[PDB]
């Protein structure tokens, strides 16, 4: 939102976990990942891409 990013350099896919476990616990999501990723339509980069709207995690300190 904010016009202001730095995107500093990030080798661990941490993101992946999330999105993994994420899918597990709502395995009816995944059809819709599916029906479009699985079709040939769009890429799992973009799936995602928008599923993580506002979806955040805290902080620890």
């Amino acid at each position: 939102g904010s016009s202001g990013s730095s995107g500093f350099k990030r080798k661990a896919n941490k993101e992946l976990e999330e999105k993994n476990r994420m899918l597990q616990e709502d395995p009816v999501l995944f059809q819709l990942y599916k029906d479009l990723v699985v079709s040939q339509v769009i890429s799992a980069e973009e799936f995602w891409a928008n599923r993580l709207n506002v979806n955040s995690g805290p902080s620890s300190g």
